Order: structure tokens, then C-alpha cells, then sequence
């Protein structure tokens, strides 16, 4: 639990999340996507239990990344909700919500739903 | 745009979102629930589109609350995904995840979801 | 309650829900979508708990509509999650997942999520 | 594409999935989980694209089970809405929604929400 989350991590669509878990809670670093309107490095920035466990539970954490940086913006942003299990394969289980940006016409579709699932390998 | 978005927000069910966009596109405030094993304020942390599209469409924003503070700690966190749309009566729509920690056993049922609507009280 | 689900429904989006709920558990009927690549109506299928708790706690229950119909075929279904809260104003409150046949490649962004409530008209 | 959904297909908990896909658009059988408050076979109903593909798509689909039979009643309903994919390994890659019937009280916290992927083996 707390400091494994920090590190290189990588999910199956080959997307990279670097991350720093800070001593209070804090998640801090960048996201190198695959795959959407994406191109570089995003900041991203979350929270997460510090104090998780003592039955074998994972850790509950989640963060942000608005996808914009200096090259693109795609008008949306995607929060990712999980949790940290560590072991000799650590990995980050995860479903996300991907927002975008529209007008009220389309505000019904506005929200896309996945899962990924993180590891270090 | 940072500042309509900074502000005292409430949702349907009577919790307070204190935020503040920054320049950069980072949003930090505090969350005071109403529902759940929440007791007090909780930090939160997000980002948000610093420049959304000049066509009436929301700006694109999300934030992350963990649910543990000096007093309490539900081995919890939610995520909320939305936008805020401007105008009279600003609003951001959001639709979120609650995680808590199971063990793997129970990781199955350990996602929530549901929806918010926040209005800006100004 | 069969009884009080069956009727014919509109949405916030201006959509139709004719639905019977048969004694056995099942739902069945058409949906009129208000948007999407829809036209006409399509076919739905879905369950319901036929026995719910004496609380007032309300009636899970959920459909699938496939948008193929005679007339169009968006290549996508939609599934509705939620519960019947009957009264004077009976609502049925729902989440949903649209999911559209999409290529391995499309398939992270294949479904939408969202919320419907339904009203009762009679 | 269609016929193929036809089957026992199993999930990554074990649960069973015996289906009947119609010639129309139906989907009609059976559901044995491996998790919850359920016991036994529960029925199940759905729909699907009789006519999908012809750039390598899935074929969409969902189906709804309500957590009642002769032995017990969650009173829940779970609905899978995802895509099937053919092949010397077909799949069927789904993320769910579960509600439970609550009183307005805890309406907030109704619905779990998951993925599942079925094969036939
Ligand atoms: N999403 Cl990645
Ligand atoms: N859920 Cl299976
Ligand atoms: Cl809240
Ligand atoms: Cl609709
Ligand atoms: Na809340
Ligand atoms: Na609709």
C-alpha cells in the first residue's frame, strides 16, 4: 500500500502514467497516451488513502487528466477511479469516465466509460 | 474559463464543493458531503479545460476526493466527470465513480455510480 | 408491482416507453428515442423484480433496445439500469450503456454512459 | 457475427451464461452467477444486431437479469450492454450496471457499476 503507487505504469492500450504518491494523499505526474486526440504528455493530478488495511484490501485512489497540453486540446477530460493492489505483480484496477466539451444537444452523449487495468511490465 | 468556474457550488443532495481554477488548468479546493461516512471537509484536486471552445460548449473538468481526512477515512474515493456550463444559472453536470477497497474478492462490487448537478451559489 | 410499471413512459429527451410487465418478471415493448440514428419504433426486452420488499424501496428492473429496426440500424444497443418508484408521480430512474459494434481497435471508446427519468403519463 | 453468440459462454468469476440468439434480435436463456446474493439460474432476455460488419466490428448487444427466482430475490437487476467478437476465440466484452431497490435515502448509492468478458471456455 502508499509508496508502491509510485512509479511507471502502463495499461493494455500502451498509454504511460508516471506518478509521485505524496506522504498526505496527493498523486502528482504525467499521462503519455495511445490512443484518442492526444499528443504528448498531460498533467494529471488525484488523491488517494493514505492510511488504507490493515483484511488484504486495496488502495482507493483516482485522478484527473484534462487533455490539453501545449501541442492539443481535445476538449475533454478523463478520471480514472481504482485501486492499488501491490504483491510480486502490483497493478492498479480501474473504470473511467471520459467527459467532452458539447453543447446541450448533445450533452446526452457527452460521456464515454471504460476500464484499464495498470501494471508496471 | 478559471473564474466561473471558482466558487461555492451545491448539488442536489446539500454537499459543498469549494473550488478555485487556476491558471494552469488545475482545480484545488474542498469537498464538505452529505452523504456517506464523511465528516468534516476533504481535499480535492482536478484539472479542467483552461481553453474550452468558443461554440455555447461546456468546459470539460474533472476532480478526485479521497474519502479520509483528521477525522475520518472511509477507504474510499470518488471521481466526478462533467462540465460546467456558464450563464445565468451555471451549472456542471457530472456523473461519478465512488472506489472503495476490497480485497479481491469483493472487488467486483466496489464501484458506484451516479450523477451530480452543482449549482453556483453567488 | 406489473401493474403500475405497465403504461407508457416519456423521458426528459422526448422519448416513448411502452411497456407491459408481465406476471412471470418480464418487460416488453417499444422505445421511440428522441435522438441518436433512430427511426420508428424499436423492440425492448427486459425484467423486473416481480416480488420487491413492503419499504418503500422501489422495483429494480432493467431492458436492452438493439437500434435495428425495419426502417434503420445504428449497430449499437442500449441497456437501462434502475429502479420504479411509484406514488402519485411514479418515476422510473435509470442509468444507461450504449454500447455501438465498433472495430478492436474503437473499442475503448465504444460505450456511453448516461441517466434517464421517466414519467408516467395516464 | 449472429449465430455465434449461440452457447454456454463462462466469465472471468465463473458465473455461466447459456443463450439462445434469434434469428431477429432475441436473446433468450439462462444465468448461473458465482457472485451476490444469488443461487441458482436466474432468466435472462435481451437483444442484439441481427445484421451488423460488413470493417471488422462487433456485434452489439445487452441483456437484463433480475435477481429473483424460486430460491431467492436480491431484489437487484444487473443489465451487461457490450459487443460480441467472433473468431477461433470469440468474446463478449461487456461493462454492467447492477441497481438495487432502495428507499430515496441511499437512491445515491444504487448502482455498482463493472466489466465482464465471456468466452467459451
Ligand atoms: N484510457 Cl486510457
Ligand atoms: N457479473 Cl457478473
Ligand atoms: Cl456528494
Ligand atoms: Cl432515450
Ligand atoms: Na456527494
Ligand atoms: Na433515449
Amino acid at each position: 500500500a502508499e509508496a508502491g503507487i509510485t512509479g511507471t505504469w502502463y495499461n493494455q492500450l500502451g498509454s504511460t502514467f508516471i506518478v509521485t504518491a505524496g506522504a498526505d494523499g496527493a498523486l502528482t505526474g504525467t499521462y503519455e497516451s495511445a490512443v484518442g486526440n492526444a499528443e504528448s504528455r498531460y498533467v494529471l493530478t488525484g488523491r488517494y488513502d493514505s492510511a488504507p488495511a490493515t483484511d488484504g484490501s486495496g488502495t482507493a485512489l483516482g485522478w484527473t487528466v484534462a487533455w490539453k497540453n501545449n501541442y492539443r486540446n481535445a476538449h475533454s477530460a478523463t478520471t480514472w477511479s481504482g485501486q492499488y493492489v501491490g504483491g510480486a505483480e502490483a497493478r492498479i484496477n480501474t473504470q473511467w469516465l471520459l467527459t467532452s466539451g458539447t453543447t446541450e444537444a448533445n450533452a446526452w452523449k457527452s460521456t464515454l466509460v471504460g476500464h484499464d487495468t495498470f501494471t508496471k511490465v
